[PDB]
């Protein structure tokens, strides 16, 4: 059905998009990437990258293109997604990464432009939001503009999805301890309205909102509104952790928990598991969305009263993109 | 006043001393035991990569520094009963080196010729202070004395005023820490713990600690209800502790925060913040503990209700100056 | 009866430390008002919490429209473009230009439009008349209006290269700064305007940088014209940078000889430092020198007649430079 | 001799296997020596702070690594006579542990039954191979050779084309380094080496170094022409080296770009780039050192000319991939 993509911001996001497609060999193309800058420029950071290192196929460029291995794909300069020939070379599925477009409103752009659908990666706001292997089939061939929302959320969400089936939640809270992002300051300064993404992230704990456990209700409806969260961004560069702690609808122990999370990650594509005493470097390149990590469980239990914490590794960047890349390639065969 | 002498003159050790002199103490520290030479130690007290230069002269003769033009004997004994506490008198030993902590391991230091021991660290089962949470438990009868970690301190005042107010039924703590000398710089062999082997300036590293399960020493009321653990990040110092409770009480964020500014009001060992600060404000603290109103968080439903409430901590500095309130007062008993 | 009245455009890294040496040293300058992006309460978060300065000594609160600092009203605006700051409504008089989209005499006369009477350039600013303090400042005089006080490398390049020139002549010379990472690099790797390299995570690599601080060398010591050049490796430190310079000097000399007259080149100088402590980067974080030459890297590398020299300073590229910048200020103002 | 052991399973001693495996080599790794458990030998090789997962399986025992199915013993003798080299037949040691640098120590291997030693370090007047520039001085009578360090083996391949081509008449060298375990992850003692006792994260750190003042071992007719040192800083792996030279021969950029592209055409150890890489790039090299155009830098003033040459390497990797040619050669002699 279709199988030409368009990608609109070529950063962290959008090149390792790139990437995971072709590690895959998959048959969606990318045909076009809309940018705001040069191809060149675009070609260097394509083909050395700090976190995930060089280029596993051949970059070139041209004035108006990369060359990647061998293929040509088409890059434009529009600052507004109205702009963009997405028609011209054919592009059906654009793979919103810029930050700046999450909106169904804003997204629109993209189809008026004449692309047939739009995934954009990152929250945007009541629409369908997929965790894949959580709730993408709730996908259909009607769906135009969906969000696979953000890293957290696909670390939050399956990790929970197991409790909730097993237990049930009946009320959370979350605290991903989150590597730095481009969000943030490099030394400290103004950073719009958010003092402490002024910070000089490097160099700092960071505390920092995040929705991904506000908006579980988009994922699974059944918790919505039940839990809260933030995160505390240090300084790694990529490699992520969440904790919930959660009060759950049955007395458990640990070795319970972890085997209903074992059950829930066996041949499980989207989710990991391990009971091995790994660090945030360990999961840099990941292929699952979240590694649900046995080692860190623990339940606090006085009397009729537990709280329940458990401990989910993600790949913020590369991790987070397998799921993008999994929803994409069923979004685009519906 | 009392002199001291100090075991073990690392991070902390030296910060022990930096902190005596800032203060003007009358306790003066006649002697330090380590495991090298004056000369590395003169370097060491002069140039800090945390703190900055020495804010008094340092020099070093063949066996003493000189700090202050003030003479402090150095002694390499690694086993402390051979260390000569009773050359310069020193009367209360700081044990800041991590081998001692236990009653039956510090007894050597009383062996070795002091009266009493104050260790830098959990020692078991002993008297467990966090200043302005339970030094009044401290009597003229103490003669080994805890304490705890800087996450003890940060943990206790926070857990007193929380239980004080609305009780605590439950609860489980995780600290966002910078890392410490107990870690590795590359990948490689470090005793048993196997994260602690991790490059620990590159890695995210879950980490276990006693503050939230041995709680009990300093709030009896909370022996057996909270537990927790640390995850170590690459900050030098400055860390976080997060304490996700069920309360006796349903209340709102204004209500909590409010009963935390009180606790903190003439409370020299706990400050209050309600600015968006980030742990590189923390370095320096003279606070064990800052309750920071900006990050609590109510989570309820029906009536189910989970509490997240957040302080910061010089895990140096700050642990430091709990250290040394601590030390002046088991000095006049 | 000097110009005490200052303006900062750019109350950046470099425009919020020109204030805390201000206020540190006791200056008789008064800051009155400083332009940005931004409102009072971002400028006033900031001023108050620095990740490498730690918490500001004095009392600070804000207004919609100022800043209070130690009790002190600071006028705050927010004009984009330098022209349409208005610097008449409080009297200021010199500005301190700090947001480095101003280096040049013709881009920096837009504050003089403006009604302030002085600007000093925190950058390098082309060719003007360009003051790095205890090297040249006896070259500035009444009629300077727009000074630059070149980078924090040339503040500690010059002195070195100054004694070294004086004490045995440089024939020629090659630098390299091992230096902090800066706000014009990256935190995670995305474009950065033109310059690749720039483009990487700061934090996570060492990272080839062009200075001109060599090449343009003869600006502040006139007989070195066109005879250095050099680069930076900027590299993930916060702050504290350190400056090799490799040399052919004029005279066969020894590692000694070398560090004597370096040493005699720092006695009584308030801008350029000594050491011979094994010291490394964050030891001279929060440095009042300008550059402090290290003499325990002094090298003399000799076969026959060919004889190179490398000698070594550190600086701290933020407060350091700070230090010069503000004593430079002073005799500005004062002329 | 097709079997070999490893002493120190270290940084460098891991990396030693893991590259051993990706080249499909006919070496046989039968026995380790370190200082700890199989368990924690074990977890180190599989989780890698810098490289990523191990590619192949590992389990242990008791006394024993599997790695890809193939057992290997695992010795913690401290004193390297006391190994038994002989149980497994090891007949090569790879010498990691950075405490036998010398002919003198590493003949313990020899008394303790092995045949031969490459000691992965400088260790003095003893052979001193760089792969791809010195390594047919290696001859059948030698039993121990170094390898010297990964900026020598940065530094030799640049130096040795730019003196075939030009001749270089006197230089200066300054690498910028990776911190590494010699280093300290706090401020604390580190024997006597007062710089290497600073948090090596947090620092730009002065380190001495070999690498030019012992290049004559590699390339005699520079010996006593060169100098150098490096600073130390907060990366994890990947280092440069920038070298100030007087040639014989004035010169363009150009020249000496072409002349050094002309050197590492078909030299698997000696890789060009005329990109604008930065340190995270030469990570996982298989190279010694990759020349980088991009930073020549000629100065000259009338008739003098300063000639500013510079190449990236992995210190880690990329050292250890010339260890690995070196060992081959050295396996069949
Ligand atoms: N980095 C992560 O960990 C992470 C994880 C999950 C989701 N996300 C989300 O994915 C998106 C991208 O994040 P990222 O880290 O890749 O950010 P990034 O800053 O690395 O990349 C954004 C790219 O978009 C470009 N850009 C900005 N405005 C643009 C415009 N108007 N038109 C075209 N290009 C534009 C920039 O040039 C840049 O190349 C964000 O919405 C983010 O929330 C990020
Ligand atoms: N964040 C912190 O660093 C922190 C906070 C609170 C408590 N503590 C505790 O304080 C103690 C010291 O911590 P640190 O961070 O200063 O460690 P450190 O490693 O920096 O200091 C330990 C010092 O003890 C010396 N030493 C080791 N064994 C010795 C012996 N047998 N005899 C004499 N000297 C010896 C070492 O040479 C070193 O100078 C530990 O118990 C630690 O848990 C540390
Ligand atoms: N950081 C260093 O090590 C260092 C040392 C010496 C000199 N310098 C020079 O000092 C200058 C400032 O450097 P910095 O590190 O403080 O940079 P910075 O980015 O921290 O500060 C720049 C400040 O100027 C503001 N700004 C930007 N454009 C503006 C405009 N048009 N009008 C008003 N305000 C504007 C920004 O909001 C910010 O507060 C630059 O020229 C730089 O090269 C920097
Ligand atoms: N890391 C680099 O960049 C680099 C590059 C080139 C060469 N080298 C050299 O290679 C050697 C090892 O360096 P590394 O970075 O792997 O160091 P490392 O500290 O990572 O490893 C040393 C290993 O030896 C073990 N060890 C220490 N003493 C021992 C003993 N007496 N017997 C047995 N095992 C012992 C340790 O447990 C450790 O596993 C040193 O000589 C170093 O100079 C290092
Ligand atoms: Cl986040
Ligand atoms: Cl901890
Ligand atoms: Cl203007
Ligand atoms: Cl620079
Ligand atoms: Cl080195």
């Amino acid at each position: 059905s279709m199988s030409k993509v368009g990608i609109n911001g070529f950063g962290r996001i959008g090149r390792l998009v790139l990437r995971r497609l072709l590690e895959v060999k998959s048959n969606i193309d990318v045909v076009a990437i809309n940018d705001l800058t040069s191809p060149k420029i675009l070609a260097y950071l394509l083909k050395h990258d700090s976190n995930y290192g060089p280029f596993p196929w051949s970059v070139d460029f041209t004035e108006d293109s990369l060359i990647v291995d061998g293929k040509s794909i088409a890059v434009y300069a529009e600052k507004e997604a109205k702009n963009i020939p997405w028609k011209a070379k054919g592009a059906e599925i654009i793979v919103e990464c810029t930050g700046f477009y999450t909106s169904a409103e804003k997204s629109q752009a993209h189809l008026d432009a004449g692309a047939k659908k739009v995934l954009i990666s990152a929250p945007a706001g009541e629409m369908k939001t997929i965790v894949y292997n959580v709730n993408d089939d709730t996908l259909d061939g009607n769906d135009t503009i969906v969000s696979v929302a953000s890293s957290t959320t696909n670390c939050l969400a399956p990790m929970a999805k197991a409790l909730h089936d097993s237990f049930g939640i009946e009320v959370g809270t979350m605290t991903t301890i989150h590597a730095y992002t481009g969000t943030q300051s490099l030394v400290d300064g103004p950073r719009g309205k958010d003092l402490r993404a002024s910070r000089a992230a490097a160099e700092n704990i960071i505390p920092h909102t995040t929705g991904a456990a506000k908006a579980i209700g988009l994922v699974i409806p059944e918790l919505s509104g039940k839990l809260k969260g933030h995160a505390q961004r240090v300084p790694v560069k990529t490699g992520s952790v969440t904790e919930l702690v959660s009060i759950l609808g049955k007395k458990v122990t640990a070795e319970e928990v972890n085997n209903a999370l074992k059950q829930a990650t066996t041949n499980n594509e989207s989710f990991g598991y391990t009971d091995e005493e790994i660090v945030s470097s360990d999961i840099i390149g990941s292929h699952f969305g979240s590694v649900f990590d046995a080692t860190q469980t623990e339940i606090t239990a006085v009397g009729d009263l537990q709280l329940v914490k458990t401990v989910a590794w993600y790949d913020n960047e590369y991790g987070f993109v397998t799921q993008l890349i999994r929803t994409l390639e069923k979004f685009a065969k519906l």
